């Protein structure tokens, strides 16, 4: 149907906007701490601690499959990256501190993304 096509164009355009958001958030992680999944070879107990692992490469795979229907879904995955790290790692670690700085810096990007998503529809 033509309606299905229009819906698909909306999804494609959301995917465009979320790709730009993802790039901007990942720039706030210049150490690349959150770039890839925590390795279960190197942290064998990780899934005993963290039930839903997340990282920027995993988000990018979902994004490119147009697997985010709305900004809320995308934000959920970004918050997992931060929240998982702040639980597994102690306050005094470079990992925890990186997550705090990512959260704080990412807030700005996400605040305007929300206005753009609502604005453009």
């Amino acid at each position: 149907s033509m309606e299905q096509v229009a819906m698909e164009l909306r999804l494609t355009e959301l995917t465009r906007l979320l790709r730009s958001v993802l790039d901007q958030l990942q720039d706030k992680d210049p150490a690349r701490i959150f770039a890839q999944p925590v390795s279960l070879k190197e942290v064998p107990d990780y899934l005993d601690h963290i039930k839903h692992p997340m990282d920027f490469a995993t988000m990018r795979k979902r994004l490119e499959a147009q697997g985010y229907k709305n900004l809320h879904e995308f934000e959920e995955d970004f918050d997992l990256i931060i929240d998982n790290c702040m639980k597994y790692n102690a306050r005094d670690t470079v990992f925890y501190r990186a997550a705090v700085r990512l959260r704080d810096q990412g807030g700005v990007v996400l605040r305007q993304a929300r206005r753009e998503v609502d604005s453009i529809g």
